[PDB]
């Protein structure tokens, strides 16, 4: 009823948006891994009378559900997808977009990475970002590639209309204590990564992490003070 979505008020199999600005959406999904459940979010931004959708909803089943949520709620088409990195989060789900005509991008390294773990593999390839600090225009958004942080891959995107600052899963949630699932992560260089993101969007207003609740710039130097808890 208006307050941010988590894990108890989505219905199983479901999926809700958030408006954050004008023509800013989030989606939040739950799914479970290894026994746990977790929430995850993804970003929906106008692109005329189109959409860009960044990221997958975790999954098949919930990524049909996500188109349908998007019908439901905003009913333009989703045209173009480009998923942050290669974890199941940001490309379970590709394969259901494809089917449905929507051209899916990544970056070649995000792409390489999710084809050697096995997950779904989104079709078009993101040049001009495989340096730190690298930066390309997408539509309505500024994708940026801060460097290794949750992941060697992981992107961020900017939505300059509306100084919206999606962070992904480089970016954790102020209640967090702990760092998430590092598996895949560089927690040596995140730190850097993030001061480098701090650097270049200096005026965000809103900061969205790749799970739980959106903030402000304060999300920064708390993802930079969890990872080097972790790291000690
Ligand atoms: C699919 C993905 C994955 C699964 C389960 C949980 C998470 C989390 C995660 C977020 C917040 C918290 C709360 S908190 C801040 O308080 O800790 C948390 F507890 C875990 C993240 C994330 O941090 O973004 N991502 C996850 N994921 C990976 O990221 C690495 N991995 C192993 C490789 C599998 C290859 N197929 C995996 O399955
Ligand atoms: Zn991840
Ligand atoms: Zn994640």
């Amino acid at each position: 009823s208006g307050e941010y979505p988590t894990v108890n008020e989505i219905p199983v199999g479901e999926v809700r948006l958030y408006q954050i600005a004008d023509g800013v959406w989030s989606h939040i999904a739950t799914q479970s891994f290894d026994g746990a459940v977790y929430p995850s979010n993804g970003l929906i931004v106008r692109d005329g009378d189109e959409l860009l959708l960044i990221d997958t909803a975790w999954g098949a089943k919930n990524t049909a559900a996500l188109l349908a949520e998007i019908e439901k709620q905003i009913g333009l088409p989703v045209t173009r997808a480009v998923s942050t990195h290669f974890h199941d989060d940001r490309v379970g789900g590709v394969d259901v977009l494809r089917a449905a005509g929507v051209a899916t991008y990544a970056s070649p390294s995000t792409r390489r990475l999710a084809e050697a773990e096995g997950n779904e593999i989104p079709t078009h390839s993101l040049e001009g970002l495989s340096s730190s600090g690298d930066a390309v225009r997408f539509g309505p958004v500024e994708l940026f590639y801060p460097g290794a942080a949750h992941s060697t891959d992981n992107l961020v995107v900017y939505v300059p209309s509306a100084n919206v600052l999606y962070g992904g899963c480089a970016v954790h949630e102020l209640s967090s204590t702990s760092a998430g699932n590092v598996a895949d992560a560089d927690l040596a260089e995140w730190p850097t990564s993030v001061e480098r993101i701090q650097k270049h969007y200096p005026e965000a207003e809103v900061v969205i992490p790749g799970h739980g609740l959106p903030g402000g710039l304060d999300l920064l130097q708390h993802t930079a003070n969890v990872v080097k808890a972790h790291k000690n």
